[PDB]
DNA sequence: CCGTTTCGCTCAAGTTAGTATATTAAAGCTGAACGAGAAACGTAAAATGATATAAATATCAATATATTAAATTAGATTTTGCATAAAAAACAGACTACATAATACTGTAAAACACAACATATGCAGTCACTATGCCGAC
């Protein structure tokens, strides 16, 4: 399921909703979630999950191909935490 | 085995047996020319799969405790569907006033052609030549 296939299956089910409307809606939601995480704000969707931002202290990296040294500026990285409903439904085991 | 004559067949000219329609009225069929929106294609560009390794970071059970997004109300209020009715403006229903065509009637020049005596070129009336083989006569 890609970004396009996602809009396709959502437009097929929603007949009373223009296909073009669903196409833009999906693109605006993803862009809104990507912009929020950029501003430094978290995301919390009850049932789905919750996006966060974890800090990464600056450390002297090392080229994994050769083994040299490379500086690494301190930055933040997105982190998703599956919700309760998401885990239980995605968990096929016990 | 082969030939000859009768018989099954079809062409050609008489002798009988059978059935009977035209216009309205309104379609119905089908070859051929006419006029846009959406998605499968494709080359090109952007994001991602490829790839590995010691060090860095996330994986998560089991429970106490402060924190918080947010559906669940619950009461407050702009928003929304629907006329009611009068102030205000549009516009037939009247009417005289005003400028304008169809018509009423007088005033005057001149178009359009018969009628009549002449004048005369031109077509018609009457006769011979132009132009070249017939007919008749010989070969």
């Amino acid at each position: 399921m890609t970004k396009s296939e996602l809009i396709e299956r959502l437009a097929t089910q929603q007949s009373h909703i223009p296909a073009k409307t669903v196409e833009d809606a999906v693109k605006e939601m993803l862009e809104h979630m990507a912009s929020t995480l950029a501003q430094g704000e978290r995301i919390e969707i009850r049932g789905f999950g919750s996006f966060s931002l974890h800090y990464r202290a600056p450390r002297t990296g090392r080229n994994p191909k050769t083994g040299d040294k490379v500086e690494l500026e301190g930055k933040y990285v997105p982190h998703f935490k599956p919700g309760k409903e998401l885990r239980d439904r995605a968990n096929i085991y016990g």
